[PDB]
RNA sequence: UUUUUU
């Protein structure tokens, strides 16, 4: 194929809903829906993508725009227009398939489609069904059958599951497929799923294998992502529509970034607590924050510490892949509505989730991938609002911060050191009710986590892994102590002849 | 180890 760049222009003539209506691009019914939301105007990415997506040209579209700047409606608006344009054809059939990397993000995109319905009841005829894991499969299919949706929103696993059994019934007339958070959906462990999805939709399509037009959206995207998307893009040319300069960092400039550097990984726990205590005092409990952690087990632990310190001041919500899907959904609903509170999560909540008026994003440790730094802090400072972020790390994670500068051109101006008082250590540790076995599970999860990103973030394995393991002794308040392990376990990790493993583990 | 059908 061939890539057509369309970079960020200086004084490009503003595009509005009114202008698009008069031009023939938008029908009155979708113009009225969006107009009724009382937005000041269309965001830059919306201004840039709406007509090119709807255009009669035979192209795929790639779009980059910063966090919180309205990518969702950037694709929903033209999708609706396409359904109106073709209202008399295959009306009981799926014409647009939107795919997301998490269930909660798919369900949020569905809720945004519902907001379009709620603003113009005349658009309800273009029905929508979400197909995501952790929901009753049969009930969703009853919904497919009852509503005969034109729009499907899905996570990959559940979509493949459905496609293998019912692609002929609902999916032989798909015109558009959208990968939101496209870069994530083309990493290893999603790429093969997307290629299966793409191959099934293409083989089943009633006009041809190259009918489907593909749209990719992310805050983090380059030309290299078009290469990764090669087996799933049908068209002869690809528009790259960019609202961010070539060199400009992908992080949203309105975010006030800082990093707090400790000598030990565990000390980031105490720094975080002192930070939150201070923000609750200074803001008189009017504090809405999200705090990210590396693993499910440490997220749970972190939540217990924060409930013991702060449950009296603020609700504390625990959000990760092992929370049941019903509770994930209810807590997302609550946290979107609430004025204050602390959401404690893994990267399940790093991308896409739109929680209005979060004041701060806090990170304890590193994200699951470089890019997810940009997405994490992007949970704040959304839709014109302000926001700040704090990264709590230890000295041995500093090469992560240098990689942000080298790879993504992100330079964090505010940087300071931290050392915990014995008073804060005692306060936090004495209310830890986890058993030694539990602390071991927790720290072990962090070792596996850090080990998997050593190369990506240029860590010194010899320094970072022993530091992470020594968390165990910090938390049991004896820092001579090593994690008690068996020989057959240490052989499984491949460290039985390593000095690095000798410094982390005791063979009890 | 983060997500992602069952
Ligand atoms: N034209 C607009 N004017 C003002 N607000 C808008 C507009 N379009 C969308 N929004 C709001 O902006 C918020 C963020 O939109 P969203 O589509 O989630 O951003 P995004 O670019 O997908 N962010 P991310 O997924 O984190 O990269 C939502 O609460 C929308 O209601
Ligand atoms: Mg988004």
């Amino acid at each position: 194929s061939k890539l057509i760049h369309v970079p960020k222009e200086d004084n490009s003539k503003e595009v509005t809903l009114d202008s698009l209506l008069e031009e023939g691009v938008l029908d009155k019914e979708i113009h009225k829906a969006i107009t009724r939301m009382e937005f000041p105007g269309l965001t830059p990415v919306q201004q840039k993508t709406i007509k090119p997506i709807l255009s009669s040209e035979d192209h795929d579209v790639i779009a980059r725009a910063k966090t919180g700047t309205g990518k969702t409606f950037a694709f929903l608006i033209p999708i609706f227009q396409h359904l109106i344009n073709t209202k008399f054809d295959s009306q009981y059939m799926v014409k647009a398939v939107i795919v997301a990397p998490t269930r909660d993000l798919a369900l949020q995109i569905e809720a945004e489609v519902k907001k379009i319905h709620d603003m113009n009841y005349g658009l309800k005829k273009y029905a929508c069904v979400s197909l995501v894991g952790g929901t009753d499969f049969r009930a969703a299919m009853n919904k497919m059958n009852k509503l005969r949706p034109n729009i499907v929103i899905a996570t990959p696993g559940r979509l493949i599951d459905v496609l293998e059994k019912y692609s002929n019934k609902f999916f032989r007339f798909v015109d558009y497929k959208v990968l939101d958070e496209a870069d994530r959906l083309l990493e290893i462990g999603f790429r093969d799923d997307l290629e299966t999805i793409s191959g099934i939709l293409n083989e089943k399509n009633s006009k041809s294998a190259d009918n489907i037009k593909t749209l990719l959206f992310s805050a983090t995207l380059d030309d290299k992502v078009q290469k990764l998307a090669n087996n799933i893009m049908n068209k002869k040319e690809c528009l790259f529509l960019d609202t961010v300069d070539k060199n400009e960092p992908e992080a949203h400039e309105r975010i006030d970034q800082s990093v707090v550097i400790s000598e030990k990984f565990a000390n980031s726990i105490f720094a975080a607590v002192e930070h939150i205590k201070k923000q609750i005092k200074e803001r008189d409990s009017n504090y809405k924050a999200i705090i990210f952690a590396p693993t499910v087990k440490f997220t749970s632990f972190l939540c217990s510490i924060l409930k013991n310190e702060f449950k009296k001041d603020l609700p504390i919500l625990e959000f990760h892949g092992k929370i049941t899907q019903n509770k994930r959904t209810s807590l997302v609903k609550r946290f979107k509505k609430d004025e204050s509170g602390i959401l404690v999560c893994t990267d399940v909540g790093a991308r896409g989730m739109d929680f209005p008026n979060v004041h701060e994003v806090l990170q304890i440790g590193v994200p699951s991938e470089l890019a997810n730094y940009i997405h994490r802090i992007g949970r704040t400072a959304r839709s014109g609002k302000e926001g700040s972020s704090v990264l709590f790390i230890c000295k041995d994670e500093l090469p992560f911060v240098r990689e942000l500068e080298d790879a993504k051109n992100i330079v964090i101006a505010k940087q300071e050191k931290y050392e915990p008082s014995e008073e804060i250590k005692s306060e936090v540790l004495e209310a830890v009710t986890e058993e030694p076995e539990d602390i071991s599970d927790i720290v072990i999860s962090l070792i596996s986590s850090y080990r998997s990103c050593i190369k990506e973030y240029r860590f010194s394995e010899r320094r970072i892994l022993p530091e992470i393991a020594s968390t165990y002794g910090v938390l049991l308040n004896d820092p001579q102590l090593k994690i008690p392990v068996s020989r057959r376990f240490l052989d499984k990790l491949g460290l039985s002849r390593s000095p690095i493993g000798k410094a982390m583990f005791e063979i009890r």
